[PDB]
């Protein structure tokens, strides 16, 4: 789930999610959400 970054796509979020300790990314309300383990 969520990190603390602003995304445009579910990629824009995937990179920081993964990079922050997650698996994938999903953008919700302009902010990021992750799809972790």
């Amino acid at each position: 789930v969520g990190i603390n970054v602003k995304c445009k796509h579910s990629g824009q979020c995937l990179k920081p999610c993964k990079d922050a300790g997650m698996r994938f990314g999903k953008c919700i309300n302009g902010k990021c959400d992750c799809t972790p383990k």
